[PDB]
Formats: structure tokens, C-alpha cells, sequence
């Protein structure tokens, strides 16, 4: 019913008994994934989270938790596909669980700059963030074919799908990512 579903990508696998659950690390008392979810809810009515560990903890804030298919495909594309297979609706705005400062015009600017492409993603002036991506439904069969072929590379896929980068270089620091607990400590 709404146009774009927001999706927080809070990782798959647990390729050694998980280890650190990055989405649940807390920034000012609030799990990183929830910072992302709250920022997406500012701009979108329907937001879900892809998480494959500690699902009960993710389920605590009342959002739908989507788990990866048993295919166990590699990398962030696997979560994107699992969500498209389990959610209706024509557009998805994906964002990883570690970029807590994403801006309230993320969806609007990506949509304004889509210019007929089926996929666009954020470029922050220094690097591509191909997992912060507005993706049309039509990408679902292409993703499934790519992952079934044994591929994993995210940027390569986004290029094959006919996507382009959208320039968010004017958004100072909105796309900083917190990759480690060590990094997290610096933003408290
Ligand atoms: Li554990």
C-alpha cells in the first residue's frame, strides 16, 4: 500500500557462532539498528528489519523481523533478496544497521534522482554505499539469478542491474558507519 518499504539490514550468517551482533551494539542507550530504523520511520511508514540472530531481541521494538532463506547466500545481497521474497510492494530502501545518522531526505533524494533507473544508491563524496539503495521489485529475479550463480559482489550487481550513484556529498557525515565497537566508542 505505501510506495517504498524501509529495510534495516542487520546482517546474516553467524559464520562462527555469531560473535558480536553489531546491530545490537548501543549508541547512547539505543541499539544501532534502532537508530537506523527510527531514521527510516521519519521518512517512511513501513519499516522492517532483516536479522538472522537474536531475533527475539530485534522483535522487541514492534517491527517485523525477516530472516534469510536457508539457501545461505553470501553477503548483503542475500538479505535484500530474502526481504523482497517476504515483502510485497514495489520499492525498497535498504540501509545497513551501522549508519545511524542517515538523513530525513534519504528516500526523497534517491527517488528524485532515480531518473528511470531501477536501482540507485548513495555516494557520500568519498565512497559508494551500495547497500544504502532504493531498489525496484524488478530487481528480484536478477538478484535471485545472480546469487544462484554463486556470485556475491554488491557493487558489481548494482552495476549489472543498471543502477547509478546519487550524490549526497553535501550531507556532512550523515553516512558515517560504525563498523566496530572501537568505532562506536568514538561517537558516544
Ligand atoms: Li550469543
Amino acid at each position: 500500500m505505501t510506495t517504498i518499504t524501509g529495510v534495516v539490514l542487520a546482517g546474516g550468517k553467524a559464520r562462527r557462532m555469531g560473535g558480536v551482533d553489531k546491530g545490537l551494539l548501543e549508541l547512547n542507550g539505543k541499539p544501532l539498528w534502532q537508530h537506523v530504523a527510527d531514521a527510516l520511520m521519519t521518512q517512511l511508514s513501513h519499516v522492517v528489519v532483516n536479522a538472522n540472530r537474536h531475533q527475539e531481541i530485534y522483535q522487541a521494538s514492534g517491527l517485523k523481523v525477516i530472516e534469510d532463506s536457508l539457501a545461505d547466500y553470501p553477503g548483503p545481497l542475500a538479505g535484500m533478496l530474502s526481504v523482497m521474497q517476504q515483502e510485497a510492494g514495489e520499492w525498497f530502501l535498504f540501509c545497513p544497521c551501522d549508519t545511524p545518522y542517515i538523513p530525513p531526505d534519504l528516500a526523497a533524494r534517491l527517488n528524485h534522482q532515480r531518473k528511470d533507473a531501477p536501482v540507485v544508491w548513495v555516494h557520500d563524496g568519498e565512497r559508494d554505499h551500495p547497500t544504502i539503495a532504493l531498489v525496484n521489485r524488478a530487481i528480484e529475479p536478477l538478484l535471485l539469478e545472480y546469487l544462484q550463480a554463486g556470485e556475491r559482489r554488491v557493487m558489481v550487481f548494482m552495476r549489472l542491474a543498471g543502477g547509478h550513484a546519487v550524490d549526497f556529498s553535501d550531507h556532512k557525515d550523515a553516512f558515517v558507519d560504525v563498523n566496530t565497537p572501537e568505532e562506536l566508542a568514538r561517537w558516544q
